């Protein structure tokens, strides 16, 4: 909205392009930066002694994150991944340049404080899905965010921008791949999504949405 | 921390609030912006079946009523926020804000602390809540109520809070009956004790690493 014209400023900063894959800070970096993301899909995820992960955040574009930062800097170090769910574009300052930023251009402090406001509560609405007590619902739930969250007009609906596996779903709405297949598989044959080259295509939100509530 | 003496400018009054006592509902402007100075004030969504599910259990020093950032008066409440214990805050209509922050900067700062330490609160929710049983969704609740509301006790630990089963059930996603058993194990295997629904846990560091 007008982050983008903040973050712009602070030097003229340049953009960063994350390849999808690619991680943007791991768990132990210390939390010495804020990062605006421009273009794609971030996600914020926790990462277990097994190896296996959890997510905790699908950024969305223009949302602010390694808020961390905001509390400590240097002082601690991060404990999320944060990796480029999809190609990612993203400005990213360091912290103390933001006080320094902050203090002299207070115009973005509140534009700052909105971006964190609406980031608590998109994750809110996530505790919402994950609230769900059957997984049917937990997915339909989560794909309505992604709907909105990523959505593109298509001639059968919205498509949701994002290639999305049924074990980047499962890391999701805390559930096993398998389900995952066969919760879509149900979705599929009962006519209300379809999936091509790994993006979902929901046919009529405001349907899917009542059909559930 | 320090909220405290920001928010106790613009001299302000506490407001009490009795347990139970409803601080906003669904359709009310988003008017104003909250510090909770003591209590737990639990926000939930409430369905047409007047069922409702928690999204947030706010601890001692928590900013929110957050959306009143974005919108003010111009878009509407749609969570539930209601005294979950005797709770006492403070509540400054949102303009106001925007004039303290372009003034005493320094609490911009403050209030972006406040707000970053919220995302990563819900955040730790989202992970409990992401277990895929029961039990350790419980355990890993359990174990951030300990540290948010938590006080050192004879046995161990004491979860400063009247929980029911009910309330239980809906922080967790899960039914009522379900809480009672998983709560009935854990005190079977001497691992919690609950008084007059206050629930102790006798050593967090071992459930903590007990599960992971
Ligand atoms: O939610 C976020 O912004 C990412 C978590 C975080 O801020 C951090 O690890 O510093
Ligand atoms: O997260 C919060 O502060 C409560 C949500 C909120 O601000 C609202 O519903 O207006
Ligand atoms: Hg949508
Ligand atoms: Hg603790």
């Amino acid at each position: 909205n007008s982050l983008l014209t903040m973050f712009r400023e602070l030097g003229p900063l340049q953009i960063e392009q994350f390849e999808r894959g690619k991680t943007i800070f791991f768990p132990g970096d210390p939390a010495e930066r804020v990062y605006l993301l421009v273009k794609g899909a971030v996600k914020l995820s926790r990462v277990y002694e097994s190896g296996e992960e959890i997510t905790v955040a699908l950024l969305r574009e223009n949302s602010v994150f390694g808020v961390l930062s905001l509390l400590t800097g240097q002082r601690s170090d991060r404990f999320y991944h944060a990796v480029a769910f999809t190609p990612v574009q993203l400005f990213s300052v360091p912290i103390e340049f933001m006080q320094k930023a902050l203090i002299e251009r207070p115009e973005l402090a509140n534009v700052m404080l909105q971006g964190l406001s609406s980031r608590i509560l998109q994750t809110e609405m996530m505790i919402e899905t994950l609230a769900h007590r059957d997984m049917g619902s937990r997915l339909v739930s989560f794909l309505l965010i992604l709907c909105r969250d990523f959505g593109i007009p298509s001639p059968d609906g919205i498509t949701i921008d994002l290639k999305l596996s049924h074990q980047a779903i499962a890391e999701a709405i805390g559930s096993t791949r398998v389900t995952v297949t066969r919760l879509l598989g149900d979705l599929r044959e009962s006519k209300l999504i379809a999936i091509h080259k790994k993006r979902i295509t929901v046919f009529n939100p405001v349907a899917l949405s009542q059909q559930f509530s």
